[PDB]
């Protein structure tokens, strides 16, 4: 099934949070996402340092390291430039808190999250299909805020 | 310029190699390419063990890492099946040894140049540019027999 809302995933967010940081331990993460891939349920954790960015896939569900990617930053990225990007991921809700707050403000089947900063927030990206459409619900993190519901 | 007989690397082929199989000790190569990108020339070291597969890119000059990159195998080449596709490295000619050979049996220019292997036999495959059209030349890597030419 494709209902992230009907899922377990025995290894929680946090714990693909530390599996990267144990791994990078002077990267910043400046994206997070669990989608499902075939088969599995994947969380993709992004990051990036003064000289590289950093990708690291981790099934949801075994803890297995699918991909782990490093990649050196482009010029423009350099010397800390893509760590601004960071995101801000103490004392935030959980994903199923952001998940349920984006279904009742748009009923249908979650299909993805992610967590991802603009303009100094930190916000789930909740997506929702129902019928024809596809809905990005930003939530704010700490707050729980519905900050926009985009149709794509 | 996009001669790669015109250009020096002061980054043997075997050293990329080496830098290869000293981060992967377990791995075997698989497939080893030499090309431009953009302002760059990059030494692209593909591997595998029992379980991943592993990409690196050199800089040809600097001995900069720019790729470093292990994803999980498919299903249908783990335990030690991918590695049937190694390449066999040890006394074989020069890349520009094969150059050579293979400008001889077509003039141009080399644009790229890699070592696969196909029915266990490992062979240099020359890229060359000539008028409207691109060749490429199979070298075998040990005795210099030009061993196919197609046009691309
Ligand atoms: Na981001
Ligand atoms: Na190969």
């Amino acid at each position: 099934n494709e209902n992230l809302m009907e899922q377990d995933f025995k290894v929680p967010y946090t714990d693909a949070i530390n599996i990267f940081k144990d791994k990078y331990k002077d990267a910043d993460i400046v994206d997070l996402s669990l989608e499902r891939d075939l088969n599995k349920f994947v969380y993709t954790v992004e990051g990036v340092d003064d000289n590289n960015e950093y990708k690291m896939k981790i099934d949801a569900n075994t803890k297995d390291v699918l991909e782990d990617k490093t990649e050196k930053l482009d010029s423009e990225d350099l010397n800390g430039v893509a760590r601004k990007e960071k995101l801000d991921l103490n004392d935030i809700m959980t994903p199923q808190q952001a998940m349920e707050i984006a279904l009742k403000e748009q009923n249908g089947i979650v299909k993805e999250w992610s967590l991802d900063k603009d303009l100094d927030v930190t916000f789930y990206k909740i997506r929702i299909d129902k019928d024809k459409n596809e809905y990005d619900i930003k939530v704010d993190s700490k707050k729980g805020t519905v900050l926009k519901v985009e149709k794509e």
